[PDB]
């Protein structure tokens, strides 16, 4: 009885899903990665999964074939379908649920061609507007039901900022916020100056050399996971020189008047395998290979207080490449239970 | 009729007050440096004068003596006094004022060593207490009188946030606000994982592939300098790969609603050589050698607003080193009107 | 009385040729860049030319129409022809002279389609086979006569190498060398680990935080720069985190015996503007902006004796973005006296 | 039974070598750590014991008290001892050997002062004269006797070197050769541009956004390690912007003429585990964590040849942290077999 998984798209997160899959496949859980669809060499993405400069070498042994990764002498099929209705892993491979990683099946609309293949259940690696559900694990799964066949994991900074929200909103209420994420740079961002796709005047910008300030919808979507805060939130990023590793700071006010030991012990009590406290006073670099999706820092909570005014600033760190990952994994288990 | 200024301590601020001293006497301004004090050997004092990895190349002819480093000819006597009331620079070379950089004076009483070797004045580069004035020029340097024989600048950080600050809190009132500063490394920082003095547990780690969370104290201390907000605001830094460029974030509740569009209206008000405003999209590349303290970015002004509740986030870029190193040169020359 | 230049393509390097030509035109240089060829939208070539990560800031007003680039109120066409051909910069701005940079016209053949526009000469900016000449300004730019109408001007690498292989060969004979550029990412390299057009295992890397090895020309290609060492160079560069700053050594069998000074000397012989000799313990940073081809550093020769034989290494910095552009200016001035 | 280890400073070498001899103690291996020497804070060491920016979060329970570090309930006593005779763990933790690593102690005559706290012999982690054994683990590990009580591991360049050396030198003779090491940077070097204790004008140099060149011991002493090679090699390091992962070129003239498949052939008959032979396309963050002392690269190996002369270019990847580390722990190993 195990959970079949195709990936559509093995970029940089599809690779880390295949990895976290094959590690809780070692720790027992009923889950497997059976078959990719992908139009790149199976070669270079056998060596892409094997070494990473980032998430380190991968403890299996990788090669491949003309049509398929071979790892620790198990096949698992590279399919080139450009369009997801002609991928044949449902009758071949046995796959019951897609992650959808391509970036061109990002809506409702366009992921329904994975179910004309006679996929279950479509999980988005990407927000995908508002006619599905969003979903960010250990704070809205459970409004799932066996009639969502695609979904949104929301990006990989909704990820981290809803625990977050969520824990506060429950314990004090949250009336009105604002998010900066000090993040990672990412793969689309450019090396060396140079024009960018869509000709943004930043995204344009060497990205190990500089600070560049950053569009974000995390904060002003998280109606769609935490219905009650829609429209309290907004927010931004600034993207600097780490490879990976980020960090969500949000300033509220609060329904309440607290303190930051208050605050601690309240995020404290939402710990989970997606949400956790970390007080060893740690950096970015430490971040990296955590599990779950928000990583909250204690030792960064301050409360600003001035007459009857206060300001709360939370902030949790995340691996936001292997943080997203992880969070993706937990709801594609979740779907076996609809 | 010249303002000399005696260096003490020739450290990287040290160095880019000598440029800007030497660039400012080019345009005619009244202004030069006569003497160095310093216990590093002049050769690699000059060398580093001439080659900067972030500022680039000094553009004269720099080399060195036993006792001076030469810059187009003319020499600069570098004196190696651990004790600044035994540097002679007054009767030799006619110091008026003190640039103080060493770390080892940063106190009302340390400092008046200098006024015992004749110095008629003391800018010390850094916070150095609350029994003398801490000035950041263009907002306070006009409380300056006669009997201020030492004088503190503050911090690099400070410069950046008191400009932001002041236009906010004369247009529309602040009640209450937190920064964030995401920072350029600094040279104190540990290359690589190492103990570190002091026993800071993020101090020690490697500083170029690490976001790094840091205390500052800016914004606790900008009652020193804008008394009307003494208390009223906190913060603190995030430390990231860029050797050089830092931003400034200010959440700030005003006493007042408002829009965008109005916040930098009201800054664009404010625009001194000392208050840039940079609306050309930049990133901290392009802030690397300006001379204003703050760069105002309205592309990154936001107000979030929900019922009757409004946050509004204001962001100043700044050359950590430069934008620090032009602000107290505009000190000095300020010195000359007492 | 002024050659006139068409850019096609104004990516990094055009770029720079754009402003290395305005520089000179200032200075007295007859010579200017009157229109470029481009399928980026102005706007955005205008703020790369005006903002750079690692040149800095243009010190001229920037801005753009519709079709142009705005440079201190004069207004650079900037057509959109994909073929070459086709693109009128002859008749309507006076083209003499096209830089060719777009990497689609890297061949006599297809670079023939400019003279089909009436364009006097191209100069490709990138080694284009060997049916035509391949010129390095101060080794052989004298073989060029009135019949070459395209020529090409090499690598960026055989630009940093020639000036010293060819003042080797001339004083002492080279009888085998191999080559080491420790070399500057580059815009094509990846930010992230992966898949690159080609599928090249280590062109897929995370460029700014590893050491990549990578296949080289140079070397192999000396023939066609100077005929009498062809077949006797090879080589390869390692690509590490510096986004512009390269250096390249040679390691050789000379012809006659040989110390360390005696080299360094005879570099010192074929000083000039194409290559420089650099013995102030410079570091790549001191190099980005540097005007020559090749940069000897006399402080990094070695020669290792024993017995009757004898390993000499030579080694060369270069701005591999400017000093390559700046090379290409000089050869561009040259087909003026053809 | 336990070989018994105290390490004299906990350093980065150090603290990677209590992470390895615990991984071997895992693996059955008969050596332990039983005490350690330092001045620093057991707090402050036991957090970079625990953390570890380039080399990961250590898999165990890590704390402290006033005079110990604790990992998975054990203690480890740290004793704070400027003077090594004054140490007292033979009598009270039963020590063995020492690591020596912190500097202070880098002769034969200083290291003798662990002999008198009754130590049975020391291995010195650096270069340390001529009038003891330098020991590369796989090459001249053999040399040492009964009578060896003070040893070098050398440096971590060293260890990359020697074994490629020794293989070349066996199989095929070297007549002379010459090093480049595209080097991390190091923990003495500079985050930004200052004096630095030596007053080297490279060394004041900021590390992570330059290549720097650096002068190196490791080939000029391959003779203490290969007698037959004495004066045959010399080299020297360009120091780049990753924080560890190193490669090491030589460029010989062998004794016999060779195809690049021999040479490779060559190398892979001396694989072991000081020596892996590595030929799938790694870049330098594959090579983070290796316990070799050198990671031979096929895919780098170059033969040019022109009439009867011939290069012969070999290049060896190392972790020069972990590389050493690994190096030296063998070592000790071999220690218990005199």
């Amino acid at each position: 009885m195990t959970v079949k998984i195709g990936i559509n798209g093995f970029g940089r997160i599809g690779r880390l899903a295949f990895r976290r899959i094959m590690d809780l496949g070692e720790k027992s859980k009923d889950i497997e990665v059976v078959a990719i669809n992908d139009l790149t060499t199976p070669a270079l993405l056998a060596h892409l999964l094997k070494y990473d400069s980032t998430h380190g070498t991968f403890d299996h042994e990788v090669s491949s074939t003309e049509d398929s990764i071979v790892v620790d002498g198990k096949k698992y099929r590279v399919y080139a379908e450009p369009q997801a209705q002609n991928i044949p892993w449902v009758k071949n491979d046995g796959v019951d649920f897609v992650l959808e990683c391509t970036g061109f099946y990002t809506s409702k609309a366009k992921s329904q061609a994975h179910l004309d293949a006679g996929v279950k259940r479509v999980l988005i690696s990407a927000p995908a507007g508002n006619d599905l559900k969003t979903i960010v694990y250990s704070v809205n799964q459970d409004t799932l039901t066996a009639d969502d066949k695609i979904v949104s994991a929301g990006s990989c900074t909704t990820n981290s900022l809803a625990p977050m929200v969520n824990a506060l909103q429950k314990e004090f209420g949250i009336e009105v916020g604002t998010m900066t994420t000090i993040h990672a740079y990412t793969s689309t961002q450019m090396i060396l100056d140079g024009p960018v796709r869509g000709g943004n005047l930043r995204a344009a910008r060497a990205a190990a050399i500089n600070i560049i300030p950053h569009s974000t919808g995390a904060a002003k979507a998280i109606g769609l996971v935490i219905p009650e805060l829609n429209g309290k939130l907004n927010g931004h990023a600034q993207r600097v020189p780490v490879p990976d590793g980020s960090v969500t700071e949000l300033v509220s006010i609060l329904g309440k008047n607290v303190t930051a030991d208050e605050v601690n012990e309240a995020m404290k009590k939402y710990e989970s395998p997606s949400f956790e406290y970390e007080p060893n006073n740690v950096v970015s670099s430490d971040i990296l290979g955590r599990t779950a999706g928000s990583i909250f820092d204690p030792t960064q909570t301050m409360v600003t207080t001035a007459g009857d005014k206060q300001l709360v600033k939370t902030v949790a760190w995340y691996d936001n490449e292997y943080s997203f990952t992880c969070q993706m994994v937990r709801t594609l288990l979740h779907f076996a239970t609809l």
